[PDB]
């Protein structure tokens, strides 16, 4: 079979995603979008397992490891989009991906950005339209910037 | 300021919490029902250090380090009920408790137990009332039992 | 069987550490000297599960977990010796004390403090005599205070 | 600066090695043998951040992050030969290169790969020369195989 990571030495046969159950899904500008599924799991599964490389500095597409090494994976894990109500559950110690929900063939990826991560490299606002999303997107130790408690200090107008 | 942990190594002007600000909720007898913040919250802070003993075994009242170490706490976090849709995180790196989302004073604090267990010592149904709640609660790297499968599928029936 | 451990729910059946296997050795005003081992253990066994209090600070009984967060034990394995070549490594990921060296009964067990120490509470003088010790010891991440320097800037006079 | 590591993410400026301080030994043919450093380095200072690429599975230059994971880094921190007495110390948790002693332009870099390997790919005689020098090279959680037996038998006739 045929696998994601260009690395070869990461093998389908080890439990690293295939094209045959993982497609990236593109911009019209052949840029991210995230990652579609195609085959279904039932929540409670590990879908596969996660690599990259080694970096100190928190960017797009790392995910955070430990307090100051992050995992940069602009090939599959980094590219998975924002959601209030994931559907995936990323395991920074195991290093694997593993149903939160279940996920029918065809249902996006999604992942609650600050249960991995401190601080984001752009915060932003978030369209998962759940009745509980937060809105305005950061990581779990980070405040909402000038512009977040605009979106934020200005919705509690809903006051009313 | 005196702690909720009973350890007096454990000081509430280092950040380790205090029941002028955190309310430990008992029932009739001494089973515990959640932990309520007597203060408000802004997102994004630091509300707790988390302290506790090491132990090899998950458990009822453990938080998962990694893979095979928990932290027994049952004080202070592992007193924290579930909730698909969580106003804190535990941070089992640095073992600190993070508010979500604004919280106000008289608020019960709530977790996602699977952002932070791979098994729990007992599966149950949850009524978070959340619209995406998973309604019958495991561990991440857990699959539903048959209870949890067959209520899982008598609201199937929908 | 009996442990070290005070607390009740750390049991020796799991591998938590025995009375019958270990013993603190104390000094002339009833302090701290050690861990004398009481049976033989081959090297490349795990001699013990390790345990302790949750704290955020480094100090005298601390042992580091990771970046930002310390074990409290001052039961067991925080009254370990330091040695330059020791014959027991702490794991601070699994929490276990395993055999690097064959050790005998009666021998005194004995770690690199600087393999899990970024930095330590006091540097101090060690007294090891292995003819690679050396000789000041601090945390891995650690420079020589000013005292350090001396007894190691001054013994390269050792030049001659 | 020009970096030992092959990706053009990771820079010099930023901590990683560098081939004007490291120098990577090969042997007649491909297979390597040990690193050398071309400055001298004081005692308890970073010489370099390490990468490499994460990878389930121990393996010939792979050096362990936790109890299931580990680092793939053909390039520098795994091409280090042992020592029982090491100059350098390898950090897992920040992933950095610090030296234990005072080292010498020139020198070889070692490390004990006890202090950060659970099992080794393969065990091996060691000639690290010291005086307390195992002679016999396992992980940390690893029993000697029958060869290192003999050998550490072998060496009881004293
Ligand atoms: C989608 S990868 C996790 C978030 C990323 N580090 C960022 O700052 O955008
Ligand atoms: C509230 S503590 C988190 C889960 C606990 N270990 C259990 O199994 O019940
Ligand atoms: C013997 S426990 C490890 C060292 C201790 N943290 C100290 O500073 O002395
Ligand atoms: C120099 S890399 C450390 C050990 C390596 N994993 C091996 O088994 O050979």
């Amino acid at each position: 079979r045929t696998g994601i990571y260009p690395s070869s030495d990461l093998k389908v046969e080890d439990g690293y995603p295939s094209s045959d159950t993982f497609q990236i899904i593109q911009t019209q500008d052949g840029r991210g979008a995230g990652v579609r599924v195609l085959k279904t799991f039932a929540r409670g599964r590990r879908m596969a397992r996660v690599s990259g490389q080694i970096t100190a500095f928190c960017r797009l597409h790392t995910l955070q490891i430990n307090a100051h090494t992050h995992l940069y994976d602009p090939h599959f894990s980094g590219l998975l989009l924002h959601s209030c109500v994931p559907n995936v559950r990323l395991d920074m110690a195991g290093f694997e991906l593993w149903s939160l929900r279940d996920i029918a063939a065809g249902e996006m990826l999604t992942m609650d950005y600050a249960s991995t991560e401190d601080v984001l490299m752009r915060q932003f606002e978030c369209h998962c339209g759940a009745p509980n999303c937060r809105r305005w997107i950061t990581g779990a130790k980070e405040l909402p910037n000038d512009i977040g408690q605009a979106l934020l200090a200005g919705l509690r107008a809903a006051a009313l």
